[PDB]
DNA sequence: CCGACGCCGCATCAGC
DNA sequence: GCTGATGCGG
DNA sequence: GTCGG
């Protein structure tokens, strides 16, 4: 891309925020200003003009000043060949193996897959599931294969009981060539907010031998691995959550893990200019004072859309 | 100057 | 044994 | 690290 030698700088020192540093909202400085410099339509000649997008500051102007003058910067040249924080960076990429646990096994002498694999009586099961499939998780699913996923997934949630509803959210959704995982939205009208049902469901999954692999389980949501069926090669195991939501709160949770995350905050804030409060599970009326009513009756995503007075739009052109 | 920056389900640890 | 905190993923 | 009350 256009940036993308700064871009990649930025994310890079985000990961190292995150990961090393433990400083999350530094994590997530960095990222939004590489999200906002991707999205700039022109090539970047100065800090200052980074500068003038919202994200980025005096600081990143710096870097990126130093980045365009010398086409490298110090402190991440230095801290990549650093072997301590390198393999403290590295081993977050495990599933289950975050920045507290890498920097323990640093600590030990535990910085490869290798090491890893010579201490499995280390790793927590969570963490060893992410040590089998390092690869597989890291690869990108092509629609065609969350098409023959979402295929297995409807079919086997109706045999179980065919007053289930399923949907499959997140980017697929939205139409994407690829996804990075699965996200299954679950209700069955007899599990209201008021008023098993998950248990049934990953059990038939299980019997058919698309799931392999469970991360967790409780009686709301399921976090786990599948594949599907080999003709030839095999496919990569992939990454499935199962989240099991109340029928009167459905359709919200659909619109929340439908997205976008940018469309997401566009949505709630113009709910709030109308007078509404939107979060995961409910859209409540909000008072003269802001005191906020009882959720309103929601039995489709464009009744939330109508509430707000806004036209139904389609997944698909819910990139903002 | 200084606090916000999302929040919650599940697994597992720290502590009683 | 239970209760609450933390880590983790997303 | 950046923003803004
Ligand atoms: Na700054």
């Amino acid at each position: 891309t256009l940036n993308g030698g700064i871009t990649d700088m930025l994310t890079e020192l985000a990961n190292f925020e995150k990961n090393v540093s433990q400083a999350i909202h530094k994590y997530n400085a960095y990222r939004k200003a590489a999200s906002v410099i991707a999205k700039y339509p022109h090539k970047i000649k100065s800090g200052a003009e980074a500068k003038k997008l919202p994200g980025v500051g005096t600081k990143i102007a710096e870097k990126i000043d130093e980045f365009l003058a010398t086409g490298k910067l110090r402190k991440l040249e230095k801290i990549r060949q650093d072997d301590t924080s390198s393999s403290i960076n590295f081993l977050t990429r495990v599933s289950g193996i975050g920045p507290s646990a890498a920097r323990k096994f640093v600590d030990e002498g535990i910085k490869t897959l290798e090491d890893l694999r010579k201490n499995e009586d280390k790793l927590n099961h969570h963490q060893r599931i992410g040590l089998k499939y390092f690869g597989d998780f890291e690869k990108r699913i092509p629609r065609e294969e969350m098409l023959q996923m979402q295929d297995i997934v409807l079919n086997e949630v109706k045999k179980v009981d065919s007053e289930y509803i399923a949907t499959v959210c997140g980017s697929f959704r939205r139409g994407a060539e690829s996804s990075g995982d699965m996200d299954v939205l679950l209700t069955h009208p007899s599990f209201t907010s008021e008023s098993k049902l998950l248990h049934q469901v990953v059990e038939q999954l299980q019997k058919v031998h698309f799931i392999t692999d469970t991360l967790s389980k409780g009686e709301t949501k399921f976090m786990g691995v599948c594949q599907l069926p080999s003709k030839e090669k095999e496919y990569p195991h992939r990454r499935i959550d199962i989240r099991l939501i109340p029928k009167d709160q459905y359709y919200c949770g659909v619109l929340y893990f439908t997205g976008s995350d940018i469309f997401n905050k566009n949505m709630r804030a113009h709910a709030l200019e109308k007078g509404f409060t939107i979060n995961e599970y409910t859209i409540r009326p909000l008072g003269v004072t802001g005191v906020a009513g009882e959720p309103l009756p929601v039995d489709s995503e464009k009744d939330i859309f109508d509430y707000i007075q806004w036209k139904y739009r389609e997944p698909k052109d819910r990139s903002e």
